[PDB]
Protein backbone atom coordinates (compact mmCIF):
# COMPACT_ATOMS: atom_id res chain seq x y z
CA UNK A 1 0.00 0.00 0.00
CA UNK A 2 1.52 3.20 -1.00
CA UNK A 3 -0.71 4.78 -2.69
CA UNK A 4 -5.02 6.19 -1.14
CA UNK A 5 -7.71 8.42 -2.16
CA UNK A 6 -10.72 9.60 -1.01
CA UNK A 7 -13.24 11.38 -1.77
CA UNK A 8 -15.11 13.87 0.04
CA UNK A 9 -19.06 14.78 0.03
CA UNK A 10 -21.78 16.09 2.22
CA UNK A 11 -25.11 17.60 2.39
CA UNK A 12 -24.01 20.59 0.83
CA UNK A 13 -21.99 21.30 -2.16
CA UNK A 14 -18.45 20.62 -0.33
CA UNK A 15 -16.83 18.21 -2.58
CA UNK A 16 -13.36 16.92 -3.43
CA UNK A 17 -10.70 14.31 -4.75
CA UNK A 18 -7.52 13.60 -1.86
CA UNK A 19 -4.71 11.69 -3.17
CA UNK A 20 -2.40 10.24 -0.42
CA UNK A 21 1.41 8.80 -1.69
CA UNK A 22 3.94 7.17 0.27
CA UNK A 23 7.11 6.12 -1.29
CA UNK A 24 8.65 4.13 1.43
CA UNK A 25 7.03 2.70 4.58
CA UNK A 26 7.60 4.96 7.33
CA UNK A 27 8.60 7.79 5.34
CA UNK A 28 6.11 10.84 4.54
CA UNK A 29 3.12 10.70 2.99
CA UNK A 30 2.07 13.57 0.64
CA UNK A 31 -1.67 14.68 0.31
CA UNK A 32 -2.74 16.50 -2.67
CA UNK A 33 -5.72 17.42 -4.30
CA UNK A 34 -8.63 19.97 -4.42
CA UNK A 35 -11.68 20.83 -2.85
CA UNK A 36 -14.61 22.87 -3.92
CA UNK A 37 -18.15 24.22 -2.33
CA UNK A 38 -16.20 26.19 0.61
CA UNK A 39 -16.42 29.47 1.97
CA UNK A 40 -13.50 31.62 2.12
CA UNK A 41 -10.98 31.21 4.20
CA UNK A 42 -9.48 28.33 6.61
CA UNK A 43 -10.96 25.12 7.13
CA UNK A 44 -9.91 22.14 9.68
CA UNK A 45 -8.48 18.85 8.13
CA UNK A 46 -8.40 15.86 10.10
CA UNK A 47 -8.47 12.03 9.45
CA UNK A 48 -11.32 11.07 12.24
CA UNK A 49 -10.76 7.72 13.93
CA UNK A 50 -13.73 5.67 12.18
CA UNK A 51 -14.28 5.17 8.01
CA UNK A 52 -17.74 5.22 9.14
CA UNK A 53 -20.32 6.97 7.16
CA UNK A 54 -23.42 4.98 8.57
CA UNK A 55 -24.66 8.35 9.87
CA UNK A 56 -22.69 10.90 7.63
CA UNK A 57 -19.95 12.58 8.57
CA UNK A 58 -21.07 11.98 12.56
CA UNK A 59 -20.23 8.72 12.74
CA UNK A 60 -16.16 9.04 11.82
CA UNK A 61 -16.06 9.62 15.74
CA UNK A 62 -12.99 11.48 17.22
CA UNK A 63 -9.74 12.58 15.58
CA UNK A 64 -7.65 9.94 15.22
CA UNK A 65 -5.28 9.63 17.72
CA UNK A 66 -3.47 6.09 18.58
CA UNK A 67 -0.62 17.40 17.36
CA UNK A 68 -2.77 14.44 16.80
CA UNK A 69 -1.75 12.34 14.38
CA UNK A 70 -4.78 12.70 12.20
CA UNK A 71 -4.71 16.81 12.85
CA UNK A 72 -3.48 18.27 8.99
CA UNK A 73 -3.97 21.60 9.46
CA UNK A 74 -6.30 23.25 7.70
CA UNK A 75 -6.70 24.10 3.99
CA UNK A 76 -7.32 27.26 2.99
CA UNK A 77 -10.67 28.21 0.14
CA UNK A 78 -9.78 31.07 -2.07
CA UNK A 79 -12.80 33.72 -2.85
CA UNK A 80 -14.36 31.10 -5.47
CA UNK A 81 -14.49 28.85 -2.81
CA UNK A 82 -11.84 26.11 -4.51
CA UNK A 83 -9.30 24.57 -1.49
CA UNK A 84 -5.87 23.48 -3.69
CA UNK A 85 -4.74 21.15 -1.62
CA UNK A 86 -0.54 20.09 -0.99
CA UNK A 87 0.66 19.09 2.28
CA UNK A 88 3.53 16.42 3.30
CA UNK A 89 3.31 14.69 7.13
CA UNK A 90 5.18 12.44 8.52
CA UNK A 91 2.75 11.52 11.32
CA UNK A 92 0.14 10.00 9.34
CA UNK A 93 1.39 6.71 7.37
CA UNK A 94 -0.42 4.16 4.82
CA UNK A 95 0.64 1.63 7.06
CA UNK A 96 1.03 0.12 10.85
CA UNK A 97 -0.05 1.60 13.66
CA UNK A 98 -0.58 5.35 12.52
CA UNK A 99 -2.26 3.96 9.22
CA UNK A 100 -4.98 6.25 7.78
CA UNK A 101 -6.51 3.82 5.23
CA UNK A 102 -10.23 2.68 6.03
CA UNK A 103 -10.42 5.97 8.38
CA UNK A 104 -12.37 9.05 7.34
CA UNK A 105 -11.34 12.63 6.23
CA UNK A 106 -12.57 15.38 6.81
CA UNK A 107 -13.18 18.86 6.19
CA UNK A 108 -14.80 21.27 8.88
CA UNK A 109 -16.99 24.32 9.01
CA UNK A 110 -14.65 26.50 10.74
CA UNK A 111 -10.80 27.27 10.72
CA UNK A 112 -8.90 24.53 13.47
CA UNK A 113 -6.80 27.54 15.42
CA UNK A 114 -3.92 24.39 16.18
CA UNK A 115 -4.39 25.26 19.74
CA UNK A 116 -2.80 28.54 19.23
CA UNK A 117 -6.00 30.95 19.24
CA UNK A 118 -4.84 32.87 21.89
CA UNK A 119 -6.59 32.39 25.40
CA UNK A 120 -13.39 24.09 13.91
CA UNK A 121 -17.81 23.41 13.95
CA UNK A 122 -19.68 21.01 11.69
CA UNK A 123 -18.37 18.58 9.43
CA UNK A 124 -19.33 20.02 5.84
CA UNK A 125 -17.89 16.82 4.25
CA UNK A 126 -15.89 13.46 4.47
CA UNK A 127 -14.94 10.19 3.23
CA UNK A 128 -13.14 7.01 3.41
CA UNK A 129 -10.04 6.65 2.59
CA UNK A 130 -8.76 3.91 0.45
CA UNK A 131 -6.36 2.03 -0.99
CA UNK A 132 -5.81 3.84 -4.71
CA UNK A 133 -4.21 2.32 -7.80
CA UNK B 1 -11.43 -8.14 17.19
CA UNK B 2 -11.30 -6.06 14.65
CA UNK B 3 -14.13 -4.54 12.79
CA UNK B 4 -15.50 -3.01 9.91
CA UNK B 5 -18.43 -1.57 7.98
CA UNK B 6 -19.10 -0.39 4.50
CA UNK B 7 -22.17 1.83 3.73
CA UNK B 8 -23.29 1.29 -0.04
CA UNK B 9 -24.45 3.65 -2.77
CA UNK B 10 -24.89 4.21 -6.54
CA UNK B 11 -26.34 5.66 -9.16
CA UNK B 12 -29.54 4.31 -8.51
CA UNK B 13 -31.83 3.38 -5.89
CA UNK B 14 -29.68 0.36 -4.32
CA UNK B 15 -28.20 1.16 -0.59
CA UNK B 16 -27.18 -0.18 2.42
CA UNK B 17 -24.90 -0.90 5.18
CA UNK B 18 -23.09 -4.63 5.47
CA UNK B 19 -21.25 -5.08 8.88
CA UNK B 20 -17.36 -7.03 9.22
CA UNK B 21 -15.93 -9.12 12.33
CA UNK B 22 -13.10 -10.60 12.26
CA UNK B 23 -12.28 -12.34 16.20
CA UNK B 24 -8.71 -13.41 15.39
CA UNK B 25 -6.47 -12.24 12.75
CA UNK B 26 -6.72 -16.02 11.47
CA UNK B 27 -10.06 -16.29 11.73
CA UNK B 28 -13.60 -16.12 9.24
CA UNK B 29 -14.69 -12.93 8.83
CA UNK B 30 -18.41 -12.51 9.76
CA UNK B 31 -20.56 -10.26 7.48
CA UNK B 32 -23.77 -9.24 7.83
CA UNK B 33 -26.26 -6.20 7.18
CA UNK B 34 -29.00 -5.49 4.23
CA UNK B 35 -29.50 -4.42 1.20
CA UNK B 36 -32.14 -2.42 0.13
CA UNK B 37 -33.67 -1.71 -3.94
CA UNK B 38 -32.97 -4.53 -5.62
CA UNK B 39 -34.47 -6.88 -7.91
CA UNK B 40 -35.89 -9.66 -6.34
CA UNK B 41 -33.18 -12.86 -6.75
CA UNK B 42 -29.32 -13.13 -6.45
CA UNK B 43 -27.03 -10.54 -6.92
CA UNK B 44 -22.98 -11.10 -7.24
CA UNK B 45 -21.55 -9.43 -4.00
CA UNK B 46 -17.48 -8.67 -4.34
CA UNK B 47 -14.73 -7.50 -2.91
CA UNK B 48 -12.97 -5.23 -5.77
CA UNK B 49 -9.44 -4.21 -5.37
CA UNK B 50 -9.29 -0.79 -4.97
CA UNK B 51 -11.01 1.83 -2.21
CA UNK B 52 -11.34 4.44 -5.53
CA UNK B 53 -15.18 6.07 -5.52
CA UNK B 54 -14.06 8.67 -8.21
CA UNK B 55 -15.65 7.46 -10.71
CA UNK B 56 -18.88 6.10 -8.82
CA UNK B 57 -18.24 2.14 -8.79
CA UNK B 58 -15.68 1.78 -11.88
CA UNK B 59 -13.08 3.04 -10.57
CA UNK B 60 -13.06 0.56 -8.04
CA UNK B 61 -11.55 -1.83 -10.56
CA UNK B 62 -11.23 -5.24 -10.79
CA UNK B 63 -12.35 -8.25 -8.50
CA UNK B 64 -10.00 -8.30 -5.49
CA UNK B 65 -7.88 -11.54 -5.59
CA UNK B 66 -3.94 -11.20 -4.66
CA UNK B 67 -12.74 -19.25 -6.24
CA UNK B 68 -11.15 -15.30 -5.76
CA UNK B 69 -10.60 -13.73 -2.94
CA UNK B 70 -12.91 -11.06 -2.99
CA UNK B 71 -16.12 -13.89 -4.59
CA UNK B 72 -18.37 -13.17 -1.63
CA UNK B 73 -21.12 -15.23 -3.99
CA UNK B 74 -24.37 -14.22 -4.10
CA UNK B 75 -26.76 -12.17 -2.05
CA UNK B 76 -30.57 -12.56 -2.55
CA UNK B 77 -33.24 -10.13 -2.66
CA UNK B 78 -36.46 -11.05 -1.40
CA UNK B 79 -39.93 -10.12 -2.40
CA UNK B 80 -39.48 -6.16 -0.80
CA UNK B 81 -35.92 -5.87 -2.77
CA UNK B 82 -34.33 -6.11 0.23
CA UNK B 83 -31.30 -8.54 1.28
CA UNK B 84 -30.54 -9.38 4.36
CA UNK B 85 -26.88 -10.69 4.24
CA UNK B 86 -25.37 -13.04 6.54
CA UNK B 87 -22.36 -14.85 5.20
CA UNK B 88 -19.12 -16.58 7.20
CA UNK B 89 -15.68 -16.25 5.06
CA UNK B 90 -12.69 -17.69 5.81
CA UNK B 91 -10.69 -16.05 2.62
CA UNK B 92 -10.90 -12.27 3.17
CA UNK B 93 -9.39 -10.78 6.25
CA UNK B 94 -9.64 -7.43 8.10
CA UNK B 95 -5.58 -7.48 8.54
CA UNK B 96 -2.47 -9.17 6.22
CA UNK B 97 -2.63 -9.94 2.71
CA UNK B 98 -6.31 -10.91 2.14
CA UNK B 99 -7.23 -7.54 4.65
CA UNK B 100 -10.21 -6.05 2.53
CA UNK B 101 -10.16 -2.53 4.74
CA UNK B 102 -9.70 0.43 2.62
CA UNK B 103 -11.29 -1.74 -0.74
CA UNK B 104 -14.49 -1.59 -2.19
CA UNK B 105 -17.54 -3.57 -1.95
CA UNK B 106 -19.83 -3.67 -4.74
CA UNK B 107 -23.36 -5.63 -5.35
CA UNK B 108 -23.94 -6.62 -9.04
CA UNK B 109 -26.56 -6.08 -11.21
CA UNK B 110 -26.97 -9.88 -11.81
CA UNK B 111 -26.19 -13.18 -10.30
CA UNK B 112 -22.59 -14.50 -10.35
CA UNK B 113 -22.85 -17.95 -11.64
CA UNK B 114 -19.93 -18.90 -9.56
CA UNK B 115 -18.37 -20.45 -12.66
CA UNK B 116 -21.34 -22.71 -12.80
CA UNK B 117 -23.79 -21.60 -15.53
CA UNK B 118 -23.67 -24.87 -17.67
CA UNK B 119 -22.06 -23.45 -20.66
CA UNK B 120 -18.34 -23.41 -20.57
CA UNK B 121 -18.62 -22.48 -23.91
CA UNK B 122 -21.45 -12.58 -15.80
CA UNK B 123 -22.55 -10.77 -13.05
CA UNK B 124 -22.58 -7.24 -14.91
CA UNK B 125 -22.77 -3.62 -13.85
CA UNK B 126 -22.51 -2.49 -10.18
CA UNK B 127 -25.12 -1.00 -8.55
CA UNK B 128 -23.99 0.30 -5.47
CA UNK B 129 -21.02 0.12 -3.52
CA UNK B 130 -18.83 1.72 -0.71
CA UNK B 131 -14.98 1.71 0.61
CA UNK B 132 -14.79 -0.65 3.50
CA UNK B 133 -13.93 1.31 6.96
CA UNK B 134 -12.73 0.36 9.57
CA UNK B 135 -15.80 0.54 12.45
CA UNK B 136 -15.83 0.93 16.40
ZN1 LIG C 1 -12.00 17.09 13.01
ZN1 LIG D 1 -17.60 -7.85 -9.09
Amino acid sequence: ATKAVCVLKGDGPVQGIINFEQKESNGPVKVWGSIKGLTEGLHGFHVHEFGDNTAGCTSAGPHFNPRRVGDLGNVTADKDGVADVSIEDSVISLSGDHCIIGRTLVVHEKADDLGKGGNAGSRLACGVIGIAQ
